[PDB]
C-alpha cells in the first residue's frame, strides 16, 4: 500500500463544512463519503445536503440534530432511491420537516459496506483503495476540541465510547520516515476554523486511537 | 443574485496547486477559470496546463516565469486552437521549449469576457452566471503570505497597482446577515499548505479591497 494517501489532491473532498449548534456530524461524514465515491463513479464532485438527512432519515432510525449514524444515513439513501444536492436542499442546522424531491437528487447507493471491527489495516487498506471513509471516534475531550496543529494524540480517549462521526480522508506520517509518527488525515464537520483549517492528523497504528477503526464505512455506488 | 455561491460544491474547480519558484501565477488564475468553463460545457474535469502558458504564450505577452496576464493566456488559447492538459504537458516552475502538442489539447476559448473596472456588483453577477473568475490583487503584504483564517482586510493594499493572479470560485457572507461580512472566495496557487487549504476570503464590497474586481475576465468556451 502506499505510504501515504490525501484524497483532497485527488478530486474527492468538497470544502470543510460546519454542523454548528446541531448534533448531525453523522450526516456530514456520510455526504463526505458518499461525495467521494460519486465522484469516482462520474467524475463530478457535488455537495450533498446533510440537512436533508437530518429532516428526512428518521424512520432508519436517525435522531436528526439529536445524533444518528452514517450507517442509517446511507440506509436512508438506499431506502429511499436518492438524495438531494446541498445547492437545492440547504444547510441550515435545526431539525425540520422533509422537504426531499426526487428531481432534486444527484446521488444514490446500495447500502454499505463495513470495514473490519478494531483493524486499523483494514481501515489503511479502505482508505488506499476506496476513497474517504466515514470513521466513528472519541471527540469528548477539550484536548480536541483546542486541537491547532501536529498529531493528536490523547491519553483518555476510548476506542469503545465514540460519540463523533468524521471522514478520513488519507493518511500519512510526519518526518522522514514512513512508519514512525503515522497519522490518519480527518475531514472535520466544525467549519475552517476549527483545527487545522478543519482537518486533524490523528496518531495511526497506536491501537486504534480514539476508536477511528472501530466503526468505519462506506456507501455502494 | 444569490446570497452566497461556491462553485467548488458544484465540480467545477480542481484541487489546488503549486506554482512554487516562479512567477506563474497569471497562468494558475487562467487555467483555474478554463477548468471551470471547460466543466460547464462538457461535464468533464481536466486538469490544464499552466507550464504550455508558461513556455508558449511569449507572442501574446506574457514572460513565463517573470510575469503575465490571465486576459493574454485567453488570447493565446484562442490563436493557438488549443491548450494541452496538465497530464500530457506537466508543471516545472521554470520557463522551457514550447511543446505545445495539438493532439493533447482538452480546452478552447474564442476569445474572453472582462468586467468592467472595479465594478463589484458586476463581478458578483459574473460569479453567480457563469463560474470561477480570474482576478488580478495586491498580494504583496506579509499578512497574506502569512493568512491563515477569516476575512482578509489590509489597510495597505492598493485597488490599482496589483501584483498577483488568482482565481475568485464564489463569494458569501458570515451568519444570518447576507448584507454583512461579505467576501470573495478565493483560490490562490501557493499549494494546499498555505492560507486555509490554498484558499482565502476576502473583503466584499468594501470599495474593491486589494483590487479584485480591476481586472476581472473569464474565457468564451
Ligand atoms: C456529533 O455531532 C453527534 C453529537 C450527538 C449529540 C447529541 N454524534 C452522533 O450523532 C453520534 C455519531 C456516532 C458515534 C458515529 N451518534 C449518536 O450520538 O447517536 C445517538 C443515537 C442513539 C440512538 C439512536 C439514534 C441516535
Ligand atoms: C504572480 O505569481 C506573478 C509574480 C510575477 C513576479 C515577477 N504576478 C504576475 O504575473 C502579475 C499578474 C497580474 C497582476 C494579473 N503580472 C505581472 O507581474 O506582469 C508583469 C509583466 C509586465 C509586462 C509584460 C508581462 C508581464
Ligand atoms: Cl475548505
Ligand atoms: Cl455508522
Ligand atoms: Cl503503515
Ligand atoms: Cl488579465
Ligand atoms: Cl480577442
Ligand atoms: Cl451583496
Amino acid at each position: 500500500l502506499p505510504k501515504s494517501v490525501d484524497w483532497r489532491k485527488k478530486g474527492y473532498v468538497t470544502p470543510v463544512k460546519n454542523q454548528k449548534q446541531c448534533g448531525s456530524c453523522w450526516a456530514f461524514s456520510a455526504t463526505g463519503a458518499l461525495e467521494g465515491q460519486m465522484f469516482r463513479k462520474t467524475g463530478k464532485l457535488v455537495s450533498l445536503s446533510e440537512q436533508n438527512l437530518v429532516d428526512c432519515s428518521r424512520p432508519q432510525g436517525n435522531q436528526g440534530c439529536n445524533g444518528g449514524f452514517m450507517a442509517r444515513a446511507f440506509q436512508y439513501v438506499k431506502e429511499n432511491g436518492g438524495l438531494d444536492s446541498e445547492e437545492s436542499y440547504p444547510y441550515v442546522a435545526v431539525d425540520e420537516i422533509c422537504k426531499y424531491r426526487p428531481e432534486n437528487s444527484v446521488a444514490q447507493d446500495t447500502g454499505f459496506t463495513v470495514v473490519a471491527p478494531g483493524k486499523e489495516k483494514a481501515l489503511m487498506k479502505a482508505v488506499a483503495t476506496v476513497g474517504p471513509i466515514s470513521v466513528a471516534m472519541d471527540a469528548g475531550h477539550s484536548s480536541f476540541q483546542f486541537y491547532k496543529s501536529g498529531i493528536y494524540f490523547e491519553p483518555d480517549c476510548s476506542s469503545k465510547n465514540l460519540d463523533h462521526g468524521v471522514l478520513v480522508v488519507g493518511y500519512g506520517f510526519e518526518g522522514a520516515n514512513s512508519q514512525n509518527s503515522k497519522y490518519w488525515l480527518v475531514k472535520n464537520s466544525w467549519g475552517p476554523e476549527w483545527g487545522s483549517n478543519g482537518y486533524v492528523k490523528i496518531a495511526k497504528d497506536k491501537n486504534n486511537h480514539c476508536g477511528i477503526a472501530t466503526a468505519a464505512s462506506y456507501p455502494n455506488v
